[PDB]
């Protein structure tokens, strides 16, 4: 249950990237301005699993969740259309402004995304991909009198679909018991997205290859606790491997106010 989008509809601009298995145009629908994701020469399952995204988050809607406006099936071509967020990913903005982004600034942003989440999970929604990469800046608020908006865009293709090698390459986002569907790995990949926040869109961890990724989630070791000095308590209560011991969104979004 997706809209069609018709290839005359559509205008492709330029490469901005790669998603998991997909290639990122910026482009125009007839008008809108989004973002084209051109799915990889796939398995017919990978591209059930980019349609189901499309369908799911194509029914739900909030402030601070990115616009699916359908898919395009040119054959054997598979792209879907989604909302271009101005001013783009929230992890190359702030490697690019480093040191010029203060801590009431991303308190702000945290609240934001708390809020979706929180949404999501009232609905029973599983997300799968919570990270930088996927959060994306619709006003800067920098400047005096101002402040920053968010929107959380869609994970792409599913979780569910990918391989183990990918799985392991989305540490430290990825909650650990996915690693051999709940809405509490969201709560995980919330914890894991401010931690990256906190330290300026360097995530823990990225500096290592896939098999030290993966032997870290064998040890159990504790991830570290945020520069952020405020947010410790709440990020190590999210970021513990036993699902269950994870607090629900309303207590986040509660704690996060004040």
């Amino acid at each position: 249950s997706f809209h069609r989008v018709d290839q005359k509809e559509i205008t492709q601009l330029s490469h901005l990237g790669q998603g998991t298995r997909t290639n990122v145009y910026e482009g125009r629908l007839r008008e809108l301005r989004v973002v084209l994701k051109v799915l990889d020469p796939s398995h017919h399952d990978i591209a059930l699993a980019f349609y189901e995204t499309a369908s799911l988050m194509s029914q739900v809607s909030h402030t601070h969740l990115a616009f699916v406006h359908g898919v395009c099936v040119r054959g054997p071509e598979n792209i879907m259309v989604t909302e271009y967020v101005e001013h783009g990913p929230l992890d190359v903005w702030l490697r690019r402004e480093r040191g010029h982004v203060p801590m009431a600034w991303k308190m702000v942003v945290a609240q934001q995304l708390a809020s979706a989440l929180s949404y999501l999970e009232n609905k029973n929604l599983v997300h799968g991909n919570v990270c930088g990469r996927n959060i994306l800046l619709a006003r800067l608020g920098l400047a005096e009198g101002t402040s920053p908006f968010i929107k959380l865009s869609d994970p792409g293709v599913g979780l569910g679909a990918l391989s183990r090698e990918e799985r392991v390459e989305r540490i430290p986002w990825l909650a650990p018991e996915c690693l051999p569907l709940s809405t509490a790995m969201d709560k995980w990949g919330f914890g894991a997205t401010l931690l990256e926040i906190c330290f300026d869109g360097e995530a823990p961890l990225q500096s290592r290859s896939p098999s030290e990724k993966e032997h870290f989630y064998q040890r159990q070791h504790r991830l570290p606790e945020p520069s952020c000095p405020q947010l410790a308590t709440l990020t190590s209560q999210c970021l513990t491997y036993e699902p269950t011991q994870r607090p629900s969104f309303r207590t986040i979004l509660r704690d996060l106010t004040r």
